[PDB]
């Protein structure tokens, strides 16, 4: 009823030379997977990115970005590494926390994946606020134009726009999926760690692009909260849905990121309890209306176990919220649990709703398409 995308202590990857990557999982396997991001193409192909945390679940560890590709509706997966860390520090070199977009970029169907990159930092990224930006940090972008078979680095101006801003120590995607707007614009939700002198330590915002190469930052910022976030398009607004300890937060911008105000249909509607968790938020059409589909954890133990990863529908008109499916009704592994990513498409006349999520160090997939009539009615 599920499939396993990446099995904890059950995968072997190879490096750029073709030599095996001996992780710390039993038999030299990759120890742990975290932070899934899924993008489905017009061909029905499913690509799932995740951190391959070869040695430990820790954020501060040796990590590559794995990619799993399914052309049979999520039954089987071909796996590889999409992005290798720089291999400076065998303990700490890492690429992590993917955000993906599937888009037609001036006609060309492309999967983009953006990850943060560190080498020698031994502490969490929010600790490094002395520089503009941190010298250990980067934010890299890879593309596939062959339906997810191969990924190549995109040379961008993302590092430059962060430096020129001068008030950002580091930036990361919002985690899970970004979006292509109706007009074609590419949008990644972002998280920012501000330089020490900025009283907000954290903010949310987005970067945008037409061609995937040259990106821009808006002049304004949204409050950070727990900073992981996704954006949806709703009329002329961009609307975010942000991790927060306790009740999730949602703001709208009507001026393309200059100012943000609370968005009542989603603000404070889902409780993730202590510490918060990443959540995935997307839209699903229902006639010429929209419904937001959202996944995050109920967290019944009020801790890092992040139990009960659940799908909700948000009525974007009335503000009602309901539980559609507690699709992972289990207590997670507090080493790292709870994260998810949704993906909706209508290809021809076939609508699909998929989810991937963290399951005891593995990444699982479910086809949630049976729930579409319920979600679509929720307008
Ligand atoms: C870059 C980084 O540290 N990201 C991590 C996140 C980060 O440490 C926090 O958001 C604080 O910046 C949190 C997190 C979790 O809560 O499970 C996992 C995620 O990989």
């Amino acid at each position: 009823e599920k499939s396993v995308v990446f099995k904890a202590e059950g995968e072997h990857f190879t490096d750029q030379k073709g030599n095996t990557i001996v992780g710390s999982g039993s038999g030299g396997t990759t120890k742990y997977f975290r932070i899934p991001a899924m993008c489905t193409t017009s061909k029905g192909t499913i690509v799932v990115f995740a951190d391959a945390r070869h040695n430990t679940a820790s954020d501060q560890s040796f990590i590559d970005t794995a990619a799993a590709r399914s052309t049979d509706g999520g039954k089987t997966w071909n796996k590889k590494i999409a992005i290798y860390n720089d291999r400076v520090n065998s303990k700490l070199s890492r690429v992590m926390d993917p955000t993906c977009i599937v888009a037609n970029i001036q006609g060309r169907e492309t999967i983009l994946v953006m990850v943060g990159k560190w080498n020698n930092n031994d502490k969490t990224w929010g600790a490094y606020r002395d520089k503009a930006p941190d010298t250990d940090w980067d934010l890299v972008l890879y593309k596939s134009t062959d339906d997810g078979v191969t990924f190549s680095k995109v040379e961008t101006n993302i590092h430059d726009i962060v430096t020129k801003n001068g008030t950002i120590s580091a930036m990361l995607g919002g985690v899970g999926s970004g979006l292509q707007l109706n007009d074609g614009k590419l949008v990644f939700p972002v998280q920012m760690v501000r330089t020490k002198n900025i009283t907000t330590v954290l903010n949310t915002s987005f970067i945008y692009s037409t061609d995937g190469i040259t990106w821009s930052l808006p002049s304004g910022y949204c409050e950070g909260f727990g900073s992981e976030n996704n954006i949806i398009e709703f009329n002329a607004s961009l609307v975010n849905n942000i991790r927060n300890s306790g009740l999730r937060r949602s703001f709208e911008t009507k001026d393309f990121g200059k100012t943000w105000t609370e968005f009542p249909p989603m603000d404070k509607k889902v409780d993730n309890r202590n510490h918060g968790v990443q959540g995935s938020t997307i839209t699903i059409p229902s006639g010429n209306k929209l419904v937001a589909a959202h996944s995050s954890a109920q967290n019944k133990n009020n801790d890092y176990t992040r139990s009960d990863i659940s799908l909700y529908a948000h009525n974007l008109y009335s503000g009602e919220v309901k539980l559609i499916d507690d699709f992972y009704p289990k207590v997670g592994n507090a080493s790292g649990a709870g994260y998810s990513c949704l993906s909706y498409r209508k290809n021809v006349d076939k609508e699909t709703l998929y989810v991937v999520y963290e399951a005891n160090g593995s990444i699982e997939f479910q086809d949630l398409s049976r729930h579409l009539p319920v979600i679509k009615s929720y307008n």
